């Protein structure tokens, strides 16, 4: 479906073997070649799914992403050296991105290739058609779980709108003299609607590229682009939960008393909440058949297990962290039954959830917030990035990641914030901060008591349920809640000295205020610091 001259317009010469739009059957035995070698290399486990490893790319590399800065991009992205606000998107000069472009296309010059076409979005009308090309069959075989998989008819008329060249295999050498951060990169194009993977085999770069495009093109058009999974329940009453991978978006998604739509990449348009993908990178780190039995069972042939320990026997030990404890597995969303079909969308979310895997033990496991906490807190973003999510990251560590997705923002967060609050206060929806993270003696929250906290969202027991308010970040903390003790909703109880909770809630709430000064420059920012912590 693909010729060889096609490819010449990318640059990739000397390319006589396509294999285009492989299919799942193709891509399982093209991984188990035993003439495969390096980070290449697959193997089969008990549980019928491939596994491969990456090498030290255990996560994303942030410091490695760049954009081009030309007349495409120049007024409307939020530059990481143009504002107060720290971000990844460096800009490139044209003359390096023609660098890297040759890098990645002299790779992939000379080599059986495996073209994939998809789609980043569940709606005709603002999704984009994505061109991925790689070398690899287990890199195309991640895209044709992650993004959407046109019909034959679909692919008959496929123009695509970004070209993906997964160049793995290459690394830029001339990296110091171009004062850029190491010899990988990520690169964009908006111009030449292009993304360069070089030097990193992380299978989530393939993925969050396009997410930064979405995040760059809706918010545009009025459009909500959101780092969230998102369910529905039976009536149709749609949740999005937002935040970072490892804070429990994923787990809390597939909520057996609920249907699947998406993951971790959702628009909000005038019809409802769509998902952008069409499978699931979820992170498998003590994954057990009995705690999360949906995504255990979406673990199959199809599936793509990333940097998992699988043992002489072939089964998998979902414990072991000393790879990485960012061990992933990707799927097809169908390997989920309880899922949205036939298209991954829903009507208007009424309920937002907020997760924050808070570090410091000091905000409560679940509060109801008002309108304007609801924007605090959005821009804010206070969570933790877990082990090894991004590269360097050993330990959790706490930040501010505006939108809880500021890695993934091509946007200022402002844009992303005005389109969310139009569309819920269209929806009537409310919006509940809640607490993944530590309580005050430094145990993590337990995932029995986040679930019951989110059952108690979900069927309206707290919308209108009477509260106390937590002093300081002025939290409106439900009195008591159906399946949970009483005693930890106030997070002051968990602390052996209740006094550590004051100290450690000052300390918080100036870390909250000092990040949010920045937001102020405007009148409706200076306003929101009213609904923020105060000392």
């Amino acid at each position: 479906g693909l010729t060889p001259q096609e490819l010449e317009a990318y640059g990739i010469s000397d390319v006589h073997d396509i294999v285009y739009n492989p299919s799942y059957d193709l891509l399982y035995q093209e991984e188990l070649d035993p003439s495969l070698t390096g980070y290449e290399r697959g193997v089969l486990t008990n549980l019928g799914a491939v596994a491969v490893d990456t090498g030290i790319f255990t996560g994303r590399s942030p410091k490695d992403k760049y954009i081009v800065r030309d007349d495409t991009t120049r007024d409307t992205f939020w530059w990481a050296d143009k504002g107060k606000g720290k971000n990844d998107n460096k800009p490139l000069s044209p003359e390096t991105w023609q660098h890297l472009k040759g890098l990645v296309t002299r790779q992939l010059s000379g080599k059986r290739l495996f073209v994939v076409d998809a789609f980043c979005g569940a709606n005709p009308d603002t999704r984009l058609s994505v061109r991925f090309i790689t070398e690899v069959a287990w890199q195309a075989h991640f895209v044709k779980n992650m993004f959407i998989r046109p019909s034959d008819e679909e692919l008959a008329g496929f123009k695509p709108d970004f070209i993906v060249m997964n160049g793995a295999k290459c690394t830029n050498p001339q990296w110091k003299e171009q004062g850029l951060n190491s010899e990988n990169f990520v690169a964009f194009n908006l111009t030449e609607r292009m993304q360069l993977i070089g030097g990193t085999w992380y299978g989530g770069e393939m993925k969050k590229g396009m997410f930064s495009m979405m995040n760059y093109l809706l918010p545009l058009k009025g459009i909500a682009s959101m780092h969230c999974s998102a369910n529905v329940g039976e009536k149709g009453d749609v949740a999005v939960f937002f935040g970072l991978s490892g804070t429990g978006k994923t787990t809390l998604s597939t909520d057996p008393k609920r249907r699947l739509i998406g993951d971790d990449e959702h628009g909000w348009d005038d019809d409802g909440v769509f998902n952008f993908e069409g499978g699931c990178y979820a992170k498998t780190i003590k994954l057990s058949k009995e705690a999360e039995p949906e995504i255990y069972n979406a673990i199959r042939r199809d599936a793509l297990l990333e940097n998992v320990t699988v043992r002489e026997d072939g089964t998998i030990d979902f414990d072991d962290g000393s790879k990485t404890e960012n061990t992933r597995v990707s799927y097809p969303i169908y390997h989920i039954d309880n899922i949205v079909k036939p298209v991954s969308k829903a009507g208007h979310a009424t309920k937002v959830i907020f997760l924050t895997a808070d570090a410091f033990g000091v905000l409560p496991p679940v509060s109801r917030l008002t309108a304007d906490q609801t924007q605090y807190h959005f821009l804010s973003g206070f969570t933790a990035k877990l082990a090894g999510t991004e590269r360097g990251i050993t330990e959790p560590t706490p930040t501010f990641s505006a939108c809880f997705g500021a890695a993934f923002l091509s946007l200022h967060p402002t844009q992303y914030a005005e389109v969310l609050v139009k569309r819920m206060q269209a929806a009537g929806a409310q919006a509940y901060l809640v607490n993944t993270g530590w309580n005050g003696t430094g145990k993590r929250i337990s995932i029995k008591d986040t679930r019951a906290i989110i059952d108690a969202i979900l069927n309206g027991s707290l919308d209108n349920a009477e509260t106390f308010t937590l002093p300081m970040f002025n939290l409106a903390i439900p009195t008591e809640l159906p399946g949970v003790d009483t005693k930890i909703l106030d997070p002051r109880n968990t602390y052996a000295s209740p006094e550590q909770w004051q100290e450690k809630a000052e300390t918080l709430a100036k870390l909250f205020i000092d990040n949010f000064d920045k937001y102020t420059d405007t009148p409706a920012g200076a306003a929101l610091v009213a609904a923020g912590p105060k000392l």
